């Protein structure tokens, strides 16, 4: 069990499971077993019906698809269209709560409202819109008009990069033509350019994709600017995660999925419904969450994380799962089949994701809270026939101090500076206190045991004064491991990096330390540590591709993390992936992601499976960075 | 060689490139068989770096995919993607014409204009512009803005799907939530749905791809709308077809691709530029056409059709051809590599679509002319190179008589009725002159002898009496073999239909027929077919799926094709398809799309690879319509 997820908790599931002899997604990987090389390499093209088209990565015949495309043609075709899935994925995120924001403020979901009157202020300035003399509603309803507006063509490009990024990076990016013209359109233009018979010039190809990535970029940020907006910033707060955060006497109820329009008032509702629990025989209702709707509801109101990705299956085996309420996006299709075994009410939401043998409920903005009633009541109504059944919670869980929005690091940072908060930081990054900024992102995957990437490369650097932020699944490896707990800072950080957590904590009102790694929410929440970056830029007066800032999508699974990790190259940074994309059957594709890219926006691919040698890489990348500085290091 | 293709003219290339040992399309596909076999059944998923992952079509595991999708969640996921690309080429299409509309009427294309007034006029009051007492350019602005707001939601859905069905066919639709909200909107949503952890209800999938299908439709339609108003709606021609057509002491000039934008320009400028040809001792400049935008210029200039589709390397072969200039879809990336042997100026003239290899010319339309004189200047140098160069042009041609528009057809039956023009025909379908209409559309697949079921299921329907029109490389096949020739009406066309021809023909100052086939136009032209038979249904005061109206996609190979042939099935066609797509992996799609698909739109697809049995089915079909209007037959 050891090989499948270095989580104890995970461990404890997984002998369950084989007892019981239900499958799990590694038996599923276990049974696909080899894997086929072609799609492994990306030598393989089902493009059009005279496919599937597949080239030997060595030898003989087949050296060329039918049409005559290329390895590097089929290769760096394969990838744009990954990048436009994930591209795709956020961008529909973003696009439904633009039109929730919308509803709100024209009277149609009473359920919704502007929580967050001063970001609202601060992204209409962003964006241009005026302020002054307008109402709440109107700015909103402007700025909700702008969301929904940059999907499309229009008289300017997609603001939300070009006032996302700094100048200097966006007049970079417009040298090379990268700057998206709209959302959907980039989308619809990869599709199209990677159809037979189009595009079949690898490095116009890419050329395509990074910008398509931007289009993922502008979702992502968008996504995180509605969320606040409708839901309130993210500011510290402190919570558990793991399975022992599931209770055997609550009525236990996870929120899974990607947005949070429905989850937000999943976690309101359910306070107001304990009373209907207590009257079932549970304590109350336990709200926990998993994946990225569970960091939302985490980061905003400190709702327990109880686990993440690859290993979702598991809550469910422990047999105290009453339900667990779906969105979109990284839900593992066997919970519908596994919640036969495991008496769990398996719940879909939303129109464009179901799942055969799952009950839907129609959600809708309108009617938000009678769908979470008519939701929490199936919930109860599980836990009613689970009374007196044997459930195994594992005993295993950490603490977790979250919620680092931006807004939130600089307030914290404000208290050491007033008016030039973000000095501090640039003082330690100066005099190696700080020797640089590493973000984990992404997913885990069934390929690399859960979380051994993520920690062993969180460890190094931790040691060598890095300071670490994390979103997704990323934050959720760490989490999980203890590394959002202030109690292991002397544990896990070199002084440098102990020094400045801890003045900053202290003049917090802590006492304590900042956690060893600061948790900056969701995937699309990797916009945050954009902003952040983005400011540590400006108040520096470089670009980002001069800064000592590096990525690591250690076990990325989704197109999702593709299009992200591609878009954290274009805006400039080292990109370190611990799992092969299909580009090793195309030398000249590989070259441009992990070298020649490097002429084009400053950032590169660090291709590294071993993660100890990945954290050399990424110490490497970070001291590189510093000497371009004038630094030491 | 006939194992290859059934065109004597590809024949003789095919033994000319063997001889000379430049690989075909042909050898390509023999270098690569065995094909995959869960490639060809659909029973594979690459959409997230745990992949890739396949299922045994029949025996012991995989059974499965990683995260769970079964295989009906793969196949369907894997379809809907196919249809989105096909979406996003016609897509990308009509958004090229859209901006050069509104380009020219803003005076920033000079080389542009509104050449078809009433087309614009009649365009903008079904799609409810105000026309009276507004300019053309005002109106043109109008309706190039309509275009563009129909790839984005707004208040309305897509008026190129609402205002071009006829009502109760839009009313079924809408029952099914299958009208698009926007043509790009509908894209991203289905690439979102289909990634890693999304949509998993192989139902939910398929509706949500017929509802992209008809973006698709809405795509085709408004390139044809636009092109027409732009470039002029097409008129009965006379011309030849086949590589014959090519002449020794010109130079050759092939248009590729499926965007006219480029090549209409070059037809009008290649006219100026004979005396600047002639110089270099050629005869003229012998401007050809290759896929579907020789089919744009041959519906409205009469330009000779050269080849189509897996044979489009044959013509280079021939040693005669000077440049080949390319927009995009179809177009084999190996004509880059041939060229070399053959001495042909490939050249490529859009920013989405390059060939490593080919000579790029940056085409824009503020620029069109220079860019055409540029272009043809090279075309004028290649032929100088190889004078004195021995070539073998094979002898064979046809004559084609084209240009059927769904006006030109309605003007061509108003002849017979000047107040009521399609009762003549609907009259003749009464009583048995024309037992129905079947439209053969897509493009050739090297994995069918080329031509060889479009002739063969064309031969057989046309002795029964069946009126045929065609489009794409569809017309090209059937072209191709002399049934675009009035001369060939008595051996082809039955009686009845011999009988209505020959009267439409004489009313039309012939004195012979009607040809045995009705050429419609490219792929976005099959949307003059829909308006044809949308014009029949609402003259009957029926739905589409009560009309003797069939569909056959024989050969077909591209995503445009696979949105095509869903969204025939999606308005209530039955839909022949001659190549199987990768679906047989699972027995539920495959029955939801032949059979059960028509408890939701009345159409629905007819898989059957012997084209003798597709004819017959076709007419099974054909007679069912004709049954269920109580018709004899
Ligand atoms: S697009 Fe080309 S490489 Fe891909 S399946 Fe078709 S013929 Fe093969
Ligand atoms: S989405 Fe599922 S079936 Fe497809 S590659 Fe990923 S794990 Fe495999
Ligand atoms: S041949 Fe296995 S991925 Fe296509
Ligand atoms: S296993 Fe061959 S198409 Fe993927
Ligand atoms: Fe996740
Ligand atoms: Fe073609």
């Amino acid at each position: 069990q050891n090989l499948k997820s270095t989580d104890r908790a995970v461990q404890q599931m997984l002998d369950k499971a084989k007892r019981e002899g239900i499958q799990t997604v590694w038996d599923r990987y276990e049974a696909m077993k080899p894997q086929c090389g072609f799609g492994e390499t990306g030598l393989c093209c089902r493009h059009c019906l005279q496919g599937p088209c597949r080239i030997n990565p060595f030898g003989d015949e087949p050296k060329v698809g039918i049409c005559g495309a290329t390895a590097e043609v089929i290769v760096a075709r394969g990838l744009d269209r990954s990048i436009a899935a994930g591209a795709a994925g956020h961008s529909g995120h973003a696009k439904h709560l633009a039109h929730t924001l919308k509803k709100a403020v024209q009277g149609k979901a009473a359920s919704y409202m502007i929580k967050d009157r001063t970001k609202l202020h601060s992204i209409a300035k962003r964006l241009g819109i005026p302020t002054e003399g307008q109402k709440d509603e109107d700015i909103a309803l402007e700025v909700a008009k702008a969301a929904l507006a940059d999907f499309h063509e229009k008289d300017t490009p997609v603001l939300w990069v070009t006032t996302v990024l700094p100048p200097s990076r966006v007049k970079v990016l417009s040298a090379h033509g990268l700057i998206p013209a709209g959302i959907d359109h980039e989308i619809a233009e990869i599709m199209h350019r990677t159809s037979m018979g189009c595009d079949a010039d690898a490095q116009n190809l890419l050329l395509g994709g990074l910008r398509c990535s931007l289009a993922d970029l502008a979702g992502c940020y968008m996504g995180t600017d509605l969320a606040d907006i409708l839901f309130g910033t993210p500011a510290p707060v402190v919570t558990e995660s793991n399975l022992g955060v599931l209770k055997a006497d609550a009525v236990n109820v996870a929120v899974h999925g990607h947005n949070p329009v429905l989850s937000d008032i999943i976690v309101s509702v359910s306070k107001e419904m304990e009373n209907e629990a207590r009257a079932a025989g549970a304590t109350g209702i336990n709200v926990v969450g998993i994946c990225c709707t569970g960091n939302e509801v985490l980061m905003r109101h400190g709702i327990p994380a109880c686990t993440h990705s690859v290993s979702q299956e598991m809550a469910m085996i422990t047999g105290a799962l009453d339900a667990m309420i779906l969105d979109y996006q990284c839900i593992q299709p066997s919970v519908a089949t596994i919640a036969e075994c495991t008496g769990t009410t398996v719940i879909t939401t939303m129109e464009m994701s179901k799942i055969t043998g799952a009950t839907h409920v129609n959600f809708a903005e309108e009617a938000a809270v009678e769908n979470a009633k008519q939701i929490l009541r199936l919930a109860i109504d599980t836990f009613k026939r689970r009374k007196g059944k044997p459930v195994e919670i594992p005993n295993i869980k950490t603490k977790v101090v979250a919620g680092f929005s931006t807004e939130a690091i600089i307030n914290a940072l404000s208290k050491l500076n007033a008016n030039d908060p973000l000095k501090p930081l640039i003082d330690n990054v100066v005099n190696g206190n700080i020797r640089g900024v590493c973000l984990f992102a992404g997913c885990n995957n069934v390929k690399v045991p859960q979380d051994q990437n993520f920690t062993t490369i969180a460890r190094k650097l931790l040691k060598q004064n890095v300071l670490v932020v994390a979103t997704g699944c990323g934050a959720g490896a760490l989490m999980r491991h203890g590394f959002m707990d202030p109690a292991n800072v002397d544990e896990l950080c070199g002084d440098g990096l102990k020094a400045v957590l801890t003045a900053i904590g202290e003049a917090n009102g802590l006492g304590g330390p900042l956690p060893p790694v600061l948790h900056m929410g969701s995937c699309v929440d990797n916009s945050r540590a954009v902003a952040l970056v983005a400011a540590l830029a400006n108040r520096l007066g470089v670009d980002l591709d001069r800064l000592p800032v590096v990525a690591s999508a250690a076990e990325w699974m989704h197109e999702k993390a593709v299009a992200i990790g591609t878009w954290a190259v274009t805006i400039g940074l080292p990109t370190h992936i611990g799992v092969l994309p299909p580009i090793t059957g195309s030398l000249p594709v590989t070259q441009i992601l992990t070298s020649s890219v490097k002429d084009i926006t400053g950032g590169y691919f660090i291709h590294e499976l071993d993660p100890e040698t990945a954290a050399d890489k990424l110490l490497a990348a970070i001291n590189e960075r510093r000497a371009g500085l004038g630094l030491p290091w």
